[PDB]
């Protein structure tokens, strides 16, 4: 068991191993060795049932990264529409400025999440 490991299941959807790991010990809201915590991966490649078991299990939906970047702010960049929705509806901040300054709002261009926000 690695950070390495630990970071590909949440970026590529393993929910298995995903359940492994935090059964095993491992705390849903530590950042990894990347920089980033889980929900941060699991947003950044749209894995939305991976989202769902993290917050569940406590995951701090607001909690930044090493680049000031939220969960929220991870899914609108790739435009994982669909996680856009299921974090806004378990109270993300749509607030918080992500590196560059702009806030979610800001810094998309698909309309259809900047309709939800």
């Amino acid at each position: 068991m690695c950070d390495k490991e630990f970071m590909w299941a949440l970026k590529n959807g393993d929910l298995d191993e995903v359940k492994d790991y935090v059964a095993k010990g491992e705390d849903v809201n530590r950042t990894l060795e990347g920089g980033r915590k889980p929900l941060h991966y699991a947003a950044d490649c749209g894995q939305l049932e991976i989202l769902e078991f993290l917050l569940l299990k406590g995951a701090d939906i607001n909690a930044p990264d090493k680049h000031h970047i939220t969960p929220l702010l991870s899914a609108v960049y790739e435009g994982h529409v669909s996680c856009v929705k299921l974090l806004l509806s378990k109270g993300a901040d749509k607030t918080v400025k992500g590196p560059d300054g702009l806030t979610a709002f800001e810094a998309t261009d698909n309309q259809a999440i900047k309709a939800l926000l």
